Parts: structure tokens; sequence; C-alpha cells
């Protein structure tokens, strides 16, 4: 009836980033969403406290967004961008160029964030080959960094739950140290920033001639536990990259489009990427579209007569999908007409105090926040900062507790993520912090 | 204004698989489509003779497909498949399992064909270490194989012009030869087949204890020039993969969903893949949805208590998108109520005769076809079968002539690809083949 839908799900599906024995024990099937809440096939409603995995902006069944896709259906759903283009993709490219960092003048589409990162890495590799510098073939990427699941993006990721096993498949990369101030040693953001930059510079001084690009998440590392970079760090990596002739790839797939209370997160420190990835909330969270921005200097390294062999030979079949681009176009009009970014910045002030209060809980160790990008790191001892053994599944148990309490999210290890939709109201925010607090306590007061 | 949308496209876009200097010289912006024709912003109409790069099934503005997406907007556009599922992804999963090879019982969603292949390759690699055979970690891919553009897909793909700037970023891979009947000495499909299988068997015999999987396009190598595998070749590959304990990965991204006159091309030789990649036409050409099918034996090697770390740690954020899944569900209902596959198979009989007439031209060296998947290889000499030098751009020029004559396709080197929508009538196919024949004559008669 809907009983059968549940059994079908367990019989035919294989779900991303999930142990299916876990799914089969606690299955959940979503049927509709309205505002910032989704509804399962039984009629239970849940706050979407993780924005459907960090991509949902205006909430669900956002009226203008729905209208924008109906309008485009009435014209054409998809025609190709291989050797040509279409209207919404071209319009969107100009709108994207207008709001991104000033040095990024080019828009290369694809389907997902891993793909946009996969394209940034290939662009950066082929640039140096193109301009007669074929030795520049290694990458630097940051520890605790994550850039997607395909093999290039994996070669540049460093979350060892996900990646360690795939080492034989990975290309040659250096891993640079980032600040993780919470379980640091001095606990000072300036000291941690300066030490990690010092070590970046020494790595660069020794090997830059072999290195095409450096990859880094913009301001906040997400899959690693919503670890926010100390002030001045990102701008410090930009300078080091410029100085040692390494292209800087900035990953904005999670932080992009208002998430950190700027349109793009590298605005906090005014950094200009050479290459920049984006996805998730670009479409409001409706459809798979992704982008790699490039500078003009990069673009023209590939512009030449065709048998001069400059061409970038990459491109997915759905590249520039009109349906995706149309809803992205409306999304960005909503940012403008709603003043979304400003409202996120305002609402994050009070949210700040709401989140700092969780510290009152015995097993909450750290609270991290930049805008609407937050994590509560759970700890078996605040004093110690010693974490619970992984085998007690504390983050997992907390997610399940929140779920029965009517709120959806996913933990990053024992870090409880909180990335509520950008349209979230001040009262919705406090209603979600309250459920999260209740859940952490109920689970954690028993150290399950 | 037409002229400034055109100048915006030259200014802010970087297109897929395109030398932007070629684009600038000959810009083309599509506005709408109706049935199997698309229309540019100047109002000029074109036959869609490459199905918008091999993905459009029913034409454009297909009413049923249109209704299906509108109906889904009215419920929800995207909620996550991480740790949970939704209604259309669940229903779609069931239907896909029913129409796919019987041994394939499991569906793992993604956004694109490359991502589906990347998933297949990561499943094969981790499968063997989950069951305690870490030795089995190498891949075999077929000479002239194309599996997508992301780094893992290109590590198992061999299109010299595409891959191998990127040599340094692969991942070593065993390359086996495919029978290329047209420019082979005997040729003779049976002689070719059996010798390429003798070389595979040799490769397996020596290295099979190191090999995780063999990766192969299903029945036709597309990007390499629409090269049809001889009868018995695919069934022999499968047999040798079984004999030597190597998983068979089958790429159906281009051939899948009716293209070759079967629902899946592997049905031609009755082959059961271990892992099967699909995409493109899965949605009728409307949206980016892809699938990796897996057997239950493979699924169950990642199925275990979370602490025994069996889990597949992979999954894009738009996995199981309701919008793509909804349109795909309706796409498949059409295959059923419109008997698309049987209609393609039937129409393909007369079509073969249209294409044999094409063969009458002095510079048409070969015609290749399986269902609606066709290729007309151009040669400067049809008795020596010598190719035009690349530097005289014969494929590119033919595609531009077809353009002005009102038809879109893309060449593969000097092979003119012909992949018309599956809804194409008998009349429309002959209209299309005639425009293609005129354009080959007008370009090629001037080139000696
Ligand atoms: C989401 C994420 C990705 C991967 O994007 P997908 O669409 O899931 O493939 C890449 N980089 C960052 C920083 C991300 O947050
Ligand atoms: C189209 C294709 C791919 C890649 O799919 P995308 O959606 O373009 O990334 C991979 N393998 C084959 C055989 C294909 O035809
Ligand atoms: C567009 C998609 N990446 C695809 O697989 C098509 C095959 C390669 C396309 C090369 C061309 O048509 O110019
Ligand atoms: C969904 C997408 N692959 C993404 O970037 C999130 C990765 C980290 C999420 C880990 C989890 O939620 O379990």
């Amino acid at each position: 009836m809907t009983h059968d839908l549940i059994e079908k799900s367990k019989k035919h599906l294989w779900l991303p980033f999930t142990q299916m024995k876990d799914y089969d024990e606690n299955p959940l099937i979503i049927e509709s969403g309205t505002g910032i809440k989704v509804k399962d096939i039984n009629g239970k409603e849940y706050y979407d406290g993780f924005s459907s995995v960090w991509l949902n902006v205006h909430g669900h069944r956002k009226k203008e967004l729905d209208d924008a896709i109906k309008k485009q259906l009435g014209k054409i759903a998809h025609s190709t961008l291989l050797g040509m283009t279409n209207v919404p993709a071209t319009q969107l490219a100009e709108t994207l160029i207008d709001i991104s960092p000033k040095k990024l003048t080019r828009v290369f589409y694809s389907d997902s964030g891993a793909e946009a990162m996969e394209i940034a890495l290939k662009m950066a590799f082929q640039y140096w080959k193109n301009i007669g510098k074929p030795e520049k073939q290694k990458f630097i990427a940051m520890k605790n960094g994550y850039h997607g699941d395909t093999i290039g993006a994996v070669s540049v990721g460093s979350i060892e739950l996900f990646h360690h096993v795939y080492g034989p498949l990975m290309f040659e990369s250096y891993k640079a140290p980032i600040p993780y101030v919470y379980r640091s040693e001095s606990g000072d953001p300036d000291e941690c920033r300066d030490q990690c930059l010092r070590e970046l510079a020494q790595l660069l001084e020794e090997h830059h001639e072999e290195i095409a690009a450096l990859s880094i998440e913009s301001m906040v590392q997400g899959a690693s536990g919503m670890i926010v970079m100390p002030e001045g760090y990102l701008a410090g990596v930009r300078e080091l990259c410029t100085t040692y002739d390494v292209l800087m790839i900035v990953d904005e797939v999670a932080t992009g489009f208002g998430r950190t209370g700027k349109m793009f997160a590298c605005e906090h420190e005014n950094v200009q990427p050479d290459l920049m990835a984006a996805g998730k909330g670009i479409t409001g969270g409706y459809l798979p579209i992704a982008v790699t921005f490039a500078t003009e200097d990069i673009y023209k390294a590939f512009y030449d007569d065709y048998e001069n062999l400059k061409t970038f030979f990459h491109g997915h079949s759905y590249t520039g999908n009109q349906l995706g681009c149309a809803v992205a176009l409306e999304n960005l009009a909503l940012f403008e007409s709603e003043n979304i970014v400003e409202q996120v910045a305002e609402k994050s002030k009070k949210l700040h105090f709401l989140l700092q209060d969780l510290h009152a809980l015995p097993h909450v160790g750290d609270i991290r926040q930049l805008g609407f990008m937050c994590g509560a790191e759970l700890v078996r001892s605040k004093e110690t900062k010693e974490p619970y053994p992984a085998d007690r599944r504390i983050g997992y148990k907390v997610s399940l507790k929140m779920r029965e309490l009517g709120m959806l999210t996913r933990p990053l290890g024992d870090v409880i993520a909180f990335l509520p939709p950008l349209a979230s109201t001040a009262e919705e925010l406090s209603e979600m912090v309250a459920i999260m607090k209740q859940a952490i306590h109920e689970v954690t007061s028993l150290e399950d």
C-alpha cells in the first residue's frame, strides 16, 4: 500500500553514503515538501535541518521556482551545448559572471560538484601543458578536505573514511596541513593560521615547479565537520599560490549561494580564485547543475586554431540543461528580490547565541558557525575533548533521535551538522536548534 | 536582440568538447523544439539528427514527459537519497530492475554516464577488498573505449585526442584490442572476433589474479566512430570474464534505452553484466539522471554491520532527484504504450537501405549500423580506404553543411554520426539521410 513501497525500497535500491543494513532497519521515504519541511509516505513531517544535504535554499515547492520550470518546459527541456548553446544557459552564464569574484569571467557547466571539481583539476593540468610547462602536473590539497566522489576529486580529497581505500587509483598529490583550532594545542586561531601557512610556503618553496594547482574548500570544510578557517587563512593561501605560480581552485559547492551569509564564501576575505567550483544550491536545490568558473587568462590558453591542439576535450551530455539553468536563473532572481544573503547574515547573529547555548550540554564540545553553516561537535569529555569511541555511533544515534523528534540532518562523524534552508525564519531556526538540543541530550545523557 | 545574446555567449561561456574559436566563427543558439526538430533564435529549424547527443528519445516538448514533470513539481522537486529515499526514485528503481538483465537486481543513482562508470569502477575495486582479495585491483578496458570525462572514466578510456594529455593522472589499465572490421586486413567479422578474443584470453591468462574488472561499451563503440562489434564478440568477452573471475562492466550510456533496437544492447548477445552503466536516454533526454546496475552478489559484499567497514562511501547530492526520476518513469511507460523498441527495430530495416544508397558516394568508405545507432565513415579513397588528412577537417565541414541545410549532428573524426530520435518516422529518416547525403557530396566532391 505504502508498506509495499517500503519493501520495494529495500529490495531494489542501493543508497549513496549509507550502510543499507542501517537503511533497512530504519527506512524513510519522502513524498512531498512544503516550506522548510518534508513529509514522509505516512504523513510525518520533518524540518529539513540539513537543507536536503546543503542544497535547498528557498524551501520546497517554492512557487517562483516551480513556475520558472513550467515556463521553460513550454519551450524546450534540453538541447546540447556541444558546438552550440541555448538561451537559459547563456543568460545564466552572464548572471553568474556578474555575482562571482571579478576575475572569473568564464562559465563551464556540468551536472554535479564532483564534476565541477574534476573539470577544475583538468583545466589546471592542461593549462600548463598548453603554455609549454608540462612539468607542472601535481596538486596540493588540504587535510580534512573533500571535493567529491569521482576519482580525480578523490585524489584530491582527504577524508579517510571515504578515501583511504582508493589510494592505488589516485594521482600524485601533496596534502597540506590546515588549521583545526578546536582540538589544536595552543587553541589560538592566529598561531594556528600562521604555523599552517608557514608549512604551506615551505612545501611550495620546495616543489611549486611540479605543481599545477592547489585545491581548498572556501572558508569552511564541510564533510570534515564544518571546521571554519581562521581569519586571514584563505587569503594567506591565495597569496602563497600567486607567489609560487600555482593556480588556486576554490571549492564553493557547499558554501556557494548565500550559505555562509555571503553570495560566495571567498568574499569574507576578498579572495580571487583562478578556478572555482559551485553546485548544490545553484538551482535552489531543485535540479543537478554545476559550474566551474575560470579566469580569462586560463580560458585563452585553450583558445586557438583547432589543429594547434589547445582545445579542452571535456563535457557531459547534460551540460547546460535548460530546465536546470531556468530554475537557477529564477533562484538568483529570488536572491536579489528577497535579499536572501542579507537576511542570512542578519538571522545568523541570533542563531549564534542559540547555538552557543548548546555548550550548556555536558557532551557538546565545540560549536562552529559561519552564517547558516554550522556544526555541533559531540564529545565524551569537554574538559578532555576526548571523543566517544566511534563504535558507539553517537552522531548516528543523534540523527535518528532528531528524526523521530521531527527534524532531518546528518552527522559528520560525531559532529552534528546544521545547515538549515536560507529561507528559514528566526522562529524556525530556534525551533530547530531546540529539537537538536533535546536530541543531543536524550541520546548523550545515556552515552548511548 | 539576437546579436547581443550571441555576443554574450562568446563572452561568458566556455563550451564542452568545443574549440571556442570554432564556436565564435559559427555561433548557434537554440530556443525551442517541437517533435524531432529544434529552432534557433533567428527562427531557423533543424532536424535533431544526433538526438541532442544521443539522449533525446521522443522528440522535444513531448506532452506526456511534460505533464510528468509538472505533476512532480506539485509534490517535491528534490529530497535526498543519503540515508533515505523518495517515491519516484523508489518506483523508478523497480521498473529499471524489471527491464534490465535478470542478474542485475540493484540500482545506484547518479547524475551522468561518467559518474555511473566512476561508480561501477569503484564498486568493482572495493568489492574485491571487502571480500578479502585486495590483490584484485587492476582494470582492463578496450582499445578505443570511451567511458566519460572524469579522471577514473578516462583511466579506463582510450581516445587519444581526448585522453592522454591526462596520461600522468591515470591509473594504469590493461588495454585489449577490439575487432575493427572495416580497416582490418581480413575483415571478415568472424576472423577478427576470434583473434581479439585470443589476445583477451592471453591477457587474462597472465594477469587475471590482479584484475578487478573488465570495462566495455555494449555492442557499439560510439565516440570512436560508431564501431559495431561483430556477432559473438560480446558473448565471448563475458565468457572469458566469467572463466577468469573478472567482473564485467558494461557501458550502456549511449546504446541503452532503445538505441540499438533492444531495450539494452547486451540483449543482442544475451549478456548479463556484473555492473551496468546507463544514462542519456533514461529520461527521454529531459534531465540528468544516471544509473549503475549491480548484481546482488556485489550489493551484499557492502552489506554488513557499519563497524565492519563494508559501506560504499560514495554519492552525489542529487542522486535520485524526483524531477529526473519522474520524467524517466514516464519515459519508460511510453516505451511500453508506444512499443518504441519494436518500432525502432522495424524502421531500422528500411533505414539500412537508405544508408546503403549513401554508400554509393565516392568518399563514403563504410556504413555502420545497429538499430538507430549509425555511422558513415568518410575516406579520401574508397579503394585504398585511406583517410583524409585530419588537417582538412572533413567531418567538421560536413556537420556545418548539414547545419545550413537544416540538420544537426556531430562527427567523430571523419565519421558522420547518425543517431536520430527513436520517435523518428520512416519519412523523417529519409528526409534526414538525404540532407546528410547532400552535405557529404557538397563538401567531399571539393576535396581530393
Ligand atoms: C557537495 C560537495 C562536493 C560534491 O558535489 P556533488 O554534487 O555531491 O558531487 C564537492 N565539493 C564540496 C565542497 C562539496 O560540499
Ligand atoms: C555518453 C557516454 C558516457 C558519458 O556520459 P555523460 O553524461 O556525458 O558524462 C560514458 N560512456 C558512454 C559509452 C557514453 O556514450
Ligand atoms: C558529450 C558526452 N560527453 C559524450 O559522451 C559524447 C561523446 C564524446 C563527444 C565528442 C563530440 O561529440 O564532439
Ligand atoms: C552528498 C554529496 N556527496 C556531498 O558532498 C556530501 C558528502 C559528505 C556527506 C556525508 C554524509 O552526509 O554522510
